């Protein structure tokens, strides 16, 4: 199965850079946690901001641009990427935007972080008809001293399917 692990301030816009526009080490774990042991795929801008491969993960890379980088798995394509990861049970698409707007037809599962922050940048996630998930899973938390924003997690399960998302 493929699931879609993102964070969303308003407008569902991302930031897959260190430098977000908030800082939410509450929201990094839950990343962790939810993708630890499994392959995680990413474009290449993601990859960039990362700087090194996520521990504990098998990482590909889906570019037509490949680098050279041997620490990482390098593929050309949607299909090529999930061939890559093999006989998992779930497999984690972790962004930038378009890589999200490509994988989301095929994912089954979403892993969001709904972040109370209205932010500057210009990449979003992609659109969904949420009448076509159910929300399993959602849990709010405020700001604290570590976490510089609220947010709430959600988990939705697709129920229904329109081609295009
Ligand atoms: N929920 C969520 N939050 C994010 O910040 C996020 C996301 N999903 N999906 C893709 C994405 C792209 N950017 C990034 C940037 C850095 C790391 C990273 O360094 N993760 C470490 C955690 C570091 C820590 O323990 O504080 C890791 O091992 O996952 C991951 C994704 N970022
Ligand atoms: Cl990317
Ligand atoms: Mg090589
Ligand atoms: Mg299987
Ligand atoms: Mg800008
Ligand atoms: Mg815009
Ligand atoms: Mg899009
Ligand atoms: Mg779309
Ligand atoms: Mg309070
Ligand atoms: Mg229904």
């Amino acid at each position: 199965m493929i699931s879609l692990i993102a964070a969303l301030a308003v407008d569902r816009v991302i930031g897959m850079e260190n430098a977000m526009p908030w800082n939410l080490p509450a929201d990094l774990a839950w990343f962790k946690r939810n993708t630890l042991n499994k392959p995680v795929i990413m474009g290449r801008h993601t990859w960039e901001s990362i700087g090194r491969p996520l521990p504990g993960r098998k990482n590909i890379i889906l570019s037509s641009q490949p680098g050279t980088d041997d620490r990482v798995t390098w593929v050309k394509s949607v299909d090529e990427a999930i061939a890559a990861c093999g006989d998992v049970p779930e497999i984690m698409v972790i962004g930038g935007g378009r890589v999200y707007e490509q994988f989301l037809p095929k994912a089954q599962k979403l892993y969001l972080t709904h972040i109370d922050a209205e932010v500057e940048g210009d990449t979003h996630f992609p659109d969904y008809e949420p009448d076509d998930w159910e929300s399993v899973f959602s849990e709010f938390h405020d700001a604290d001293a570590q976490n510089s924003h609220s947010y709430c997690f959600e988990i939705l399960e697709r129920r229904h399917h329109h081609h295009h998302h």
